[PDB]
């Protein structure tokens, strides 16, 4: 963008607040020793993204019991509610909301789309999840 503009999303990559959200993980792992095996894991299995679930600050909701996930690229954010609601055996009423950089995904998107938008400096897609549409609420 010299002769053109380039415009900038709206609601998408954009972490207002929190910038990259606090993760119970992070504070465990030390930075390098996850960027190392993130950029490790890409390698190994380049059509799998890893991600980080946790559960989001104040979240009324059963808590995950594995947290590191290796997911297919191609999987949709859909897919992966499904999977999250089996694992925690949530009821039929019960929702389920996703939040990356405290903004939730399309649910139509896949896992390698927010890898690539969304991944942080250790190789890895961090998400938080909700029985709130609103993080930290
Ligand atoms: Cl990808």
């Amino acid at each position: 963008i010299d002769d053109t503009f380039l415009p900038v999303p709206e609601y998408i990559n954009q972490s207002v607040p929190k910038g990259s959200m606090k993760f119970v993980y992070k504070e465990e792992h030390p930075f390098e020793k996850r960027r190392s095996e993130g950029e490790k894991i890409r390698k190994k299995y380049p059509d799998r993204v890893p991600v980080i679930v946790e559960k989001a600050p104040k979240a009324r909701i059963g808590d995950l019991d594995k947290k590191k996930y290796l997911v297919p690229s191609d999987l949709t954010v859909g897919q992966f509610y499904f999977l999250i609601r089996k694992r925690i055996h949530l009821r039929a009423e019960d929702a389920l909301f996703f939040f990356v950089n405290n903004v939730i995904p399309p649910t139509s998107a896949t896992m390698g789309q927010l890898y690539q938008e969304h991944h942080e400096e250790d190789f890895f897609l961090y998400i938080a999840y909700s029985d709130e549409s609103v993080y930290g609420l």
